[PDB]
């Protein structure tokens, strides 16, 4: 797009504040930012807040979200669709024009690990260019296994195609399939979807810990066979709802937009790859590392 | 096929009558009918009863089905395979020759939302050309959530390829992925698998209702990530068995031939898209609309 | 590979002995063997023990496995990754050089139907060329339905691509998708992944039996929609863990590397096809037969 030529908007921080016991304000941007998705390969991504996937949003079950989107794109409208909320798509997930803002209000009444994304037509084009992310809604009474959990991270899987190529987006195989991590607490890694960053800079843990991962496969098009090498998932909660509780899985299937909470123990020191077991995708980038030390 | 050139057999109504407390007679046709699958695009479909997917069949758990197939195809044999039944495939799912009829008897002893299809070799060719559909077997004691349900519809997802092109059917991407609705009660929409009809003529509901959808992804080749925009599924029953009960899903993965009962609430007026969240497929047609009014 | 030109190493028998109440010794080979994957088509497979998929390994829950890999490949290193075990991938799933052996020890503490495979970079290349298989870990207290089960078999699904073609492995469709059976008890069929052997030589059962299948889809790349024609699965245990118990499924979705225990009844004599219901794959070979006699 001619108007995006030489646009590179620096990342803006997620703005969030709680205004009531069950009411939260969140403010995000839609903006155009260059992301290195593979070594030497830039993608002029369509983003929320200059990150792809977008920044992590965490709320509590029963929170009402008062959402503001500032659209910094100089030419293309953008919108926001949270999978966590009950809303009217045609009133509450509407387009916000270039240089304008819109504020929408809706409740998050179910716990889980929900995808979020732009809902502007054509939706495939806006998702594939980078407008996705995850919102975690914490359960009111936790998970049954919370007391066993030593450590937590958030991982997202996504695909990259030929830049802004609608024929590729529809008919082509992915050029890259990648993981990213988003921070739950200051100090945790917060990265973009690329082929290399979680290889070079592994996630960390200690020998003997039980690790919880909140995972979502945002696609846009592929399913995921998610698996951690050298362990078995003790517990899995489909979509992060406590009630959907499976045990002893080797591999967790995730639909496009699907999430889960998975928990597992690392019994010995060394480096544990994290993959999607559809190994064409793992070869195209979707291998993250977990380094476990004494 | 030369013998199908200029064949367009008008749709015939499903014939069904109950002959006992647990015995039902059903009579269908195999026939060749032109279907508009996309605007300006005709597909000379291989069908049951001139519909693709085929007509909706609804029976009760424990019913024995006495099935008759009249094969109206002037050259190609056809057969019927119900996923709901216990049968001998090589005696009970046999081919019925052109201009002949066959009658088969078998019981439906499990509740659910089962795929049905032609079982003639090569099976891919007969399915891809349009010979699929759904049979619902109602549970003897219902679902736990029946009292909460205000309204019900049936949705099927299918793919269309290059007409009668075995290389495309095997190796190609779908040209179209579509939804159709089938009627539970006179007055409900009953449509074919096309890109447009549920966009132009949405399904209807009222603000505040709990909606049940009986869904099956007949393929033939793809999986589905089924999701309703602006809501979360309160309850899901995998394959429509009451015992396979998940809660709070954002998205339901369906294998090829897979079904589910899903239930959700619409809290605000407007138009709610219904998609498969593998968004290449949604772009190729698989977006249905639900219009919710005061 | 020049050094594999005219290499055809004859199959070696799996070597297994129990050395303690909870300790087992297993010895396998990595070796290069010609497999007829389709009629008239040889694939110079990278194998464990001259079989593709590899030989069946069966242990008990809580067993510690003392594993030896003899690498008979004259040029390429190989390794072993068992999904059943808790291990350090970078110490315990390491490469064993040509003409050398390595011995590793790790526990199998969870019951199920686990994939196993070579873990040598690039992992896709080693899996796609044939280095996969299944290890069953029997539950300490069985499955709830053991008393109902009359008969058992093991089935694996895999893909074959263009020989040793990394571009095909990453970007291409499978050339073949196949089933194989592995023997639980001497006398049961033990076959390789090909298009024909379970068509010509069906699995056997008697009218009225409840049949248990232990299934795993090793991929490397595709998911499976597993379905037996003419029946409905009475019970399914995801990944073969007793706790993940679904009922009345028509079709079981399996991620890449995913497994399940499924059980079903055959009520009438004749031939029951076993398929993946993604029918492009079934057309490319993945149809097995079950013959049911009086
Ligand atoms: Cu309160
Ligand atoms: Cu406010
Ligand atoms: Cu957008
Ligand atoms: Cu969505
Ligand atoms: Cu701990
Ligand atoms: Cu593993
Ligand atoms: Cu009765
Ligand atoms: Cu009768
Ligand atoms: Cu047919
Ligand atoms: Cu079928
Ligand atoms: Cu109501
Ligand atoms: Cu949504
Ligand atoms: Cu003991
Ligand atoms: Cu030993
Ligand atoms: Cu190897
Ligand atoms: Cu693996
Ligand atoms: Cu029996
Ligand atoms: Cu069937
Ligand atoms: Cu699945
Ligand atoms: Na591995
Ligand atoms: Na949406
Ligand atoms: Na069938």
């Amino acid at each position: 797009i001619a108007a995006h030529k030489g646009v590179n908007q620096a990342p803006v921080p997620l703005k969030m504040e709680r205004v009531g016991p069950h009411d939260v304000h969140i403010e995000m941007t839609a903006q155009i930012t260059d992301i290195e998705i593979d070594k030497g390969k830039i993608y002029k991504a369509w983003t929320f807040n200059g990150q792809a996937p977008g920044p992590l949003v965490v709320v509590n079950e029963g929170d009402t979200i008062h959402f503001t989107l500032k659209n910094m794109d100089p030419v293309v409208p953008h919108s926001m669709d949270f999978h966590a909320v009950h809303a009217s798509p045609s009133k509450d997930f509407i387009d916000v024009m270039p240089n304008k803002s819109g504020t929408f209000t809706y409740p998050a009444n179910k716990p889980g690990v929900f995808m979020y994304h732009c809902g502007t037509k054509p939706v495939l084009q806006h998702i594939a260019n980078g407008m996705h992310g995850v919102i975690i809604v914490k359960p009111k009474n936790g998970y049954p296994t919370d007391k066993e959990v030593d450590r937590e991270y958030v991982l997202i899987q996504n695909e990259w195609y030929k830049y802004n190529d609608m024929n590729d987006f529809q008919n082509g195989v992915p050029s890259y399939v990648v993981f990213s991590s988003k921070a739950l607490k200051p100090g945790d890694p917060n990265t973009n979807g690329d082929t290399f960053t979680l290889k070079e800079k592994p996630l960390l843990a200690k020998v003997g810990e039980k690790i919880r991962l909140y995972i979502n496969n945002v696609g846009p098009n592929e399913v995921s066979s998610f698996h951690v090498v050298g362990t078995v998932f003790d517990d899995v909660y489909l979509d992060g709802n406590p009630n959907n509780h499976l045990q002893g899985m080797q591999t967790v299937m995730l639909p496009a937009s699907g999430g889960a909470v998975v928990e597992f123990t690392v019994t010995r020191p060394g480096t544990y790859p994290i993959v999607t077991h559809q190994f064409n995708h793992a070869q195209k980038g979707a291998v993250a590392m977990l380094k476990v030390t004494e």
